[PDB]
């Protein structure tokens, strides 16, 4: 992988692996989300990091508030996918990381993704606005004119998501993370939550449809000793409303929506 | 990746990913096992497979793992390049063996080795059978004919008999179940998931103070998509050794048994 000519974005190519594909012999949405995360990490590394030196002193970190992914074509096993990523400052609200997925052979856009990030103290877990000091250190690595993976007005990446009401139409209960679900800092990897959301989608939908769009809001993290219930209700293509909550007290950890296209 | 000059083995390089590493910023044993599986798949593809031979597909026969043995001396760090060489060997009518050698691409030193025993099974009845001559002839042209062992040694750990853990277990992790990411393209539980489930009953204190050096796993029965598993461990022991058992949560039907050896950091 490498930074582009202007040094304001990063590209990397990936060969889709045998264990990364589902029943259709194409990459799962979890494989795609892991690849987006990997190219974001390589981008941060290439420009010197995604914590700045002043964030490290103040015990501040970037946390995902929302992830939105749209896939037109999932790459097949053995195919090469090229992913371009970049970051943008959204004033004192936080930052945004965007991605464009392309088929390396044709050059066509096969997918796009966007994510909203907020600044949090690692210890108290309290959200803070972005200070000028931190903003100035990040801006030299971002394009200053707008660059949006989802430019369109009233697009699906910025839609408000409601809270699923009991009883849910479908459910998968007692979900718990194992060591492979954790990142290097022993926190549950963000991609695991996408997997848990999808566990309450019936197998008949997965067998007859392809997932086209997924929007996920992250409210609270699942700890290593927590147990999660995944709830889904059809709102309609087929659209669903989703809710992840702790198995015991019913504390919300995530909410989202999915849109599926008939094969 | 590519077949070597003689066409009897296959090599591939991998850059260790951010999500593939544990707390030490080095690859997990599950990442290593996924990479071994990936290089085995690429080897089969390079020599014409899609690893079912012509006679196997008409007879509804497949290769299934009976045992997996992995020894790691050094886990590659995040961003490091690991080179893996793999090859197959016929073991007469018993079945086949796939071996691997892991190397640090910069130094060329051997950082790990693995071996696996495979048996022929009818896909539908699940009945094991010996390898026929017609099938054996079809895969011998892709294997070295003189012995080539990742584990040569006379009393090596890869061929040791594993006993059945007796109740009560010292440690346990109950109610483990697969999610869609744990399945392969054929909707069967991926073999690597079982390694993860075995490791779930190892205490976090062992994981924090030791590195896993050796793992031997016997596969007895598969976990179906609607099954629930209990992972059991008892210490059998500088180094710490454990005896492992995976069984179905309900009737206690054995699915796997194994051993692990851990060395103090
Ligand atoms: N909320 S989180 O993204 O799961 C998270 N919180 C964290 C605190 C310290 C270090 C890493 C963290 N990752
Ligand atoms: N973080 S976890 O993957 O949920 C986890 N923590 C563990 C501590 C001890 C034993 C098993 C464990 N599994
Ligand atoms: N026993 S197994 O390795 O989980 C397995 N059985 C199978 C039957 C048909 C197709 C793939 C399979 N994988
Ligand atoms: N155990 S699994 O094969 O990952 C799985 N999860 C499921 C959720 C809903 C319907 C069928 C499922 N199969």
């Amino acid at each position: 992988g490498s930074l582009t000519e202007d040094g304001l974005s990063y590209k990397e190519k990936f060969v889709v692996r045998s264990y990364e594909v589902g029943s259709n012999k194409t990459a799962t949405v979890e494989t795609i989300a892991n690849l987006l995360q990997e190219v974001g990490c390589n981008h941060a590394q290439s420009v010197g990091f995604a914590t700045t030196t002043t964030m490290r002193k103040l015990h501040l970190i970037w946390v995902t508030a929302r992830m939105h992914i749209e896939i037109y074509k999932y790459p097949a096993w053995g195919d090469v996918v090229e992913i371009e990523t970049w970051c943008q400052s959204e004033g004192r609200i936080g930052t945004r990381r965007d991605w464009i997925l392309k088929d390396s052979v044709t050059g066509e856009v096969t997918g796009r993704a966007t994510s909203k990030w907020v600044m949090m103290n690692q210890d108290t877990r309290r959200l803070q606005k972005v200070s000028d000091d931190v903003r100035d250190e990040y801006l030299v690595f971002c394009p200053q004119e707008p660059r949006l993976a989802f430019p369109e007005e009233n697009n699906r990446s910025l839609k408000k998501i409601p809270k699923l009401e009991d009883p849910a139409q479908y459910s998968m209960i007692g979900l718990k993370p194992r060591r492979a679900d954790l990142d290097m800092n022993q926190h549950v990897n963000n991609v695991t939550y996408i997997g848990w959301v999808l566990e309450s989608i019936p197998q008949e939908i997965v067998d007859t449809h392809e997932l086209q769009v997924i929007t996920l809001d992250y409210r609270r993290e699942c700890q290593q000793d927590d147990v999660v219930d995944s709830l889904t209700t059809t709102t309609s293509d087929s659209q669903f409303l989703h809710l992840l909550r702790l198995s015991g007290d019913g504390q919300e950890i995530n909410r989202g929506t999915t849109l599926w296209r008939k094969k």
